[PDB]
């Protein structure tokens, strides 16, 4: 019912031995994948510099069963070219620095912001301004660039979960909301007219009792803000979205109107009077890192951090913790969900990278660490209280 | 509790009505008048007493306020006249008169609205005298402003038509819709003022929940399958210029929602099925049923008023619909009986009642005590500080 | 072990032609079989006149291999004068408008209900007032005809299903239950003395939540109440038994004693206090239509509705999910399960009629849209834990 | 019994002519004070630089009646020469750019902390590094000066917060807490030994849903941490106290041993486990800004800033709101509760500076803006349920 499709011990990539070969070129145990999306039969892994010896940061794998494939070489996306690092360490709007979680829209388009930053420990590498990218999935050709002013953000250091609203019309008309959870910020960004707003808010806060974990028998804590957005359907009437958000630390949920994050006078607001609402409560340990909105069966998927687990909730029941269901849990290989996806296919994507024990522990290449899955979304929440045919609890 | 002031209060209720009247045999009974509303207009309180039984004088009424508070035992004088409440020894349908009138609405353009069922819910004889209407007073004037018959495709007989709900445009006034509860065929029926129509909407939801429909007030057992009973409207919103219709049965601890968008749908009522547009709002709490609710515009603050905890709660619409984001505002278990209506005025109180209709039904009714309440609180003073205050911030599970 | 007795694509009726040849006297596609009960190696096969162009209400259909057999004629019964439709629409003590669900006792009589309504869309016709009936199976004789009161029912609108208490030594003292869906009711009938009276309570309505449906891709709710009724055998002690009964939208299950059904003045209460019992939960979209109790096993087989299956349990064991077992699935050709009875043979049947493809979507007159279904009791549940000397599941 | 001590219209300072005539050298309206603390009948009133037109930041004002002393002139301490901004902007250890909560110790010293950074609306202005003054009230000569590395702070932005901590016996031994509601986290200074260190904790955060506020009708959200710290007696023998520590933006109270934080190796620790504890809920609407703690009584005197007024609370009682009672409320005066402090003379120093009028409204020079009110301690809580001879209302 739900299939791991991708595992590695390590990461390897497909480059010159050129780059394997010189010094600190490669470090198998500091290439750490963030991110792993769905396209075809194309799966496009992202690595971080978070570290020395990251060849390539943006890359992409080709699908073949059977599942799970095995320690897939990494292919430099578009090219090495632009995953080229500079040893003089320079701007160029024509490289590729760190990128964290890309997404897919219905436009065979690849979103991704590049951050220009390298969060090595000891040494803060800001290389160049962060960019907002889109590619071209059918040409493979970069389609656009955009430098985000100071005035908006600073370096781009918490820049690593964006949601795309595309028009359903058209698909020239897009926006993109960037969370960041560094800065406790919320970056908007008008593709149409080149502009980008920032928002500021108290909700993009985390919790500060809800901020502890214990993960592998790990203990740890977070002060991360706001970290993943999911769009609702367009109103029918009003044509705009509900954005649900939520903190990292944080067991609660929020909502706002795109009719404001599409605003950039309400961005300039030193207050937001009502338009940020809470939702709700999502469930003790009920920590979500990243989630994503089925547009067809209007069912939100959460990754829950504490629990191990991947949990669904239909939007149209009302939020809590007994109108929502664990459709999958694994302790033993959900160690930090790093990422989730919803593909074009219909199909609820979520990944694994073990960065807690990188972080607080030894981190063994022996062991497969880095993990991807793949489920229906209708023959997952078939029986479950997240299929909107089925009522919510009375409690 | 301690901000709450009883206003006017019963042991009995008689009329202002000719002697010829109330000497009449059977044409006065003191046991048979049970008020089932209490609601304010400047200095007046207008008290009805729907004829669920025989010897009820007048079923719409009114009371002039004048100090001491609480009023003991006040007059009830037919409004506007009696000759529009002289029920008719004949029973023919009567056009210009008003048969039984449970819970009437006062609107901001200072007028008064009220459902004439029509019907006598005598126990052993129910009596159709005509069929249901809708009125509309003005109480300026005292004048009758408008009275449509709601026709036979809407209701059958008007049996359960005992709650209204006003959707007056903030910008014209003569744009009005009026939404009333049917707790007895489980249906809403819609009226269009303006253009002089109406439509009903079915839905399951509008019925009671089978296991929360026992209750136990003052150790009297009972239980009722009344369905949906009370609607309330919150501010139009300012991108659709709609409201949110919050709704709920009698036997339920649940709460709906529904746009008016879609109930002032025509064409939409008339659908067998309405899909996702009514939806569960969420659980109000155990022993959380609920009669009569009302919102205030100026708070954005819900006021209910729970059967079986005796007590009037509020919540505000801004926070999640959950039991900790809720908070009683006055209890009193000797008191409040049953609470027949609670409605919001247009001084900023809210104003609930309790007619002990219960002890008349299930028990003996004592005329030596008093059977009937009426009260009043100021709705910024009795929310500040509390969960219900929107300044307030809402509350967690840890 | 399941296998397929009787299938239609319509449904044909062995009558003059001079009826089928009159205006609009025979309407295939109106024409919708409502139920299918065996006696004796035969099948008596009902159609409701909720349509115009029904010639005959009740009918019968003799078995004979090979099975299943493709389209039999429905044979009107116990004849056509009886089920002869009257142009004047007058009441008529000896004939028969419409008749839902027949049942069958031990004693060889043939127990039935003419509604004497017709439920047109746009014309409700009530011809007459709501009648009990009583068939002798071996002469085909009619022996009873009780008309019920206005006391106990107004129109009869929703008795669409009946239970028969009949007393184990005398065949005389028969109790008929009656489930009226519709006015939220049950009409109980004392055949002996010629009484009859009603019951109101709560637990007869529905499920405001669990009214929902989605069979065959096909969304719809009901606001039906009360819908069948089953009896377990007497207790050995006061010779009472247990009446398990549910609403047609709920997944709850309630019982009461005869003891309380069978008692009239307890009928002219206003509260009936701590007599019905709510039994519990019959799990998620476990909404039943018609349930038999099997006296031999002491076991119930529930139709689900919207499972598009029938499923089992033990009384013996606590009333539990985990205590039930599907016996039969049929996504197929189950898409509504009109009836269920269980015979003299120990044989379980099951039939639908296609009903939502008519009312909500077009039915094919090209395709098989009624069948009906048989089993062996002791041999379906005999791997299972509707199997008595198996333990439950939970204790 | 509580009696308003000082109130000003607007602000004037006693400094040569040439200074208030200078170009954008004194604009009334931007001198907003921040602080009123005592000592000895003398009241030092600050007025950060967060503004252009601000001639001294650190001041003083002798106490005498009758009282309240209405618009008393401010006058430069421990002198103008130390307080005047230079006009080249240039870093000067002899210089103090920006002072907000200056702190009285029992050793007869004033300390406070020089934030070297002007927070002017457009350009934030960064002077000098933040350091850590101490004076001496008796010669009114600065005794120590320590600028606080960049490994502990970055610019001293939000260092608007000090506690002292004392040693008992000795009055060489001092550890001051920093509390930076801006970066969200505690600088510690160790006096004796001329380090310090700083330490990061998720509780040092706001409390999302608790940021919003409403004072004289005006509508506000502030995102501001960890901003006040009080502490408990020193145990007899280790000398250790209990933290008691709070966000602005917080309807909680926090608590960690001052054992923790006088431990360097445990602020570079990049977890601190169970050693920072949640004391519990304060009460609805309770968010407070600055609060004491009275040695005596042991009473905990917090200023709440939604309800307008003081409460207090025994250390020796659960934590809990019907545990607090309210000893002074002023809708009218109190707009937002600048500072409080607890004087060496047992008394609750608070103080109004009505910060949001200027902020999100108009601030009218006719109408008494400032205030600095005074009250004895074990009188103002001798009935309430503060006094540690009435008992706990709820066991908790
Ligand atoms: C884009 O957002 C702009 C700023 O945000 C607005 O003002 C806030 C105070 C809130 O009202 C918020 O909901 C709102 O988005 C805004 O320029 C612009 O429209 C605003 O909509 C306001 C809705 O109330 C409305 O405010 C008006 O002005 C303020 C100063 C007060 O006088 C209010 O009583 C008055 O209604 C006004 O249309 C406008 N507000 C402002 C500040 O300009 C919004 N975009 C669109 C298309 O509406
Ligand atoms: C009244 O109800 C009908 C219900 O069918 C609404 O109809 C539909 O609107 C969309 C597009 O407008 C259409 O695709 C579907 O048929 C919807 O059901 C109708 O809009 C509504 N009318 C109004 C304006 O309230
Ligand atoms: C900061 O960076 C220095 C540069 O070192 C080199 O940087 C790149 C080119 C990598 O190849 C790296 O492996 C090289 O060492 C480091 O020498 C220095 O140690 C760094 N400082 C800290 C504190 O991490
Ligand atoms: C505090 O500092 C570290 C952190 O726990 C620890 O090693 C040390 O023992 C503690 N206290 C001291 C200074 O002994
Ligand atoms: N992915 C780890 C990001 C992180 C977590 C906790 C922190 O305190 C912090 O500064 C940064
Ligand atoms: N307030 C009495 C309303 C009521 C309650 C239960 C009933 O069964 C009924 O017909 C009517
Ligand atoms: N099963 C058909 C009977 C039925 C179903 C739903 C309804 O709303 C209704 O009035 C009647
Ligand atoms: N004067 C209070 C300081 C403050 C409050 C809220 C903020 O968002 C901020 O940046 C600064
Ligand atoms: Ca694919
Ligand atoms: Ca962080
Ligand atoms: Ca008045
Ligand atoms: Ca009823
Ligand atoms: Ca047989
Ligand atoms: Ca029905
Ligand atoms: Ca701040």
């Amino acid at each position: 019912q739900v299939e791991e499709v991708l595992k590695w011990q390590q990461v390897e990539f497909d480059v010159p031995a050129s780059v394997l070969s010189a010094p600190d070129g490669y470090i198998p145990i500091n290439n750490i994948p963030m991110s792993g999306v769905h396209y075809k039969n194309r799966v496009f892994v992202t690595v971080p510099r978070r570290r020395w010896g990251i060849p390539s940061t943006l890359n992409v794998v080709e699908l073949e069963p059977p599942y799970p494939v095995t320690n897939p070489v990494l292919k430099p996306y578009p090219s090495f070219e632009l995953n080229e690092l500079r040893a003089d360490l320079q701007p160029d709007a024509n490289r590729l620095v760190t990128v964290y979680r890309p997404r897919v829209d219905r436009c065979d388009r690849l979103w991704f912001v590049d951050t220009g930053m390298m969060e090595i420990p000891g040494n803060f590498t800001v290389v160049q301004r962060p960019s907002i990218w889109s590619i071209d999935l059918k040409t493979n050709q970069p389609l656009s660039r955009y430098e985000i002013p100071q005035k908006d953000v600073e370096t781009g250091y918490g820049l690593t979960s964006i949601t795309l609203d595309v028009d359903p019309d058209d698909c020239s008309k897009v926006f993109v909301y960037i969370s960041d959870l560094q800065t406790y910020r919320m970056v908007v960004y008008d593709h149409e007219n080149q502009k980008s707003w920032r928002f500021l808010h108290n909700y993009f806060f985390l919790n500060p009792l809800e901020g502890d974990f214990n993960i592998q028998g790990i203990p740890f804590a977070w002060d991360d803000g706001i970290f993943s957005i999911a769009l609702s359907n367009p109103d029918p009437m009003t044509k705009f979205r509900t954005a649900y958000f939520h903190a990292l630390s944080s067991n609660s949920e929020f909502t706002v109107s795109t009719a404001v994050l599409r605003n950039e006078t309400a961005s300039k607001r030193g207050y937001h009077g009502d338009d940020f609402k809470l939702l709700g409560y999502r469930g003790a340990q009920s920590q979500s890192s990243i989630h994503g909105f089925h547009p067809e069966t209007g069912v939100i998927f959460f990754a829950l951090i504490q629990l191990n687990a991947v949990s669904c909730w239909d939007t149209r029941k009302p939020f809590a913790p007994q109108n929502m269901a664990i459709v999958y849990k694994n302790d033993r290989d959900i160690i930090y969900p790093n990422d989730l996806s919803i593909d074009q296919e219909g199909n609820v994507w979520f990944m694994s990278n073990s960065i807690i024990k990188l972080l607080y522990t030894q981190l063994s290449l022996e062991e497969f660490n880095f993990h991807i899955w793949r489920a229906n979304i209708k023959e997952i929440i078939k029986g479950t209280v997240c299929d909107p045919t089925v009522p919510p609890n009375v409690d």
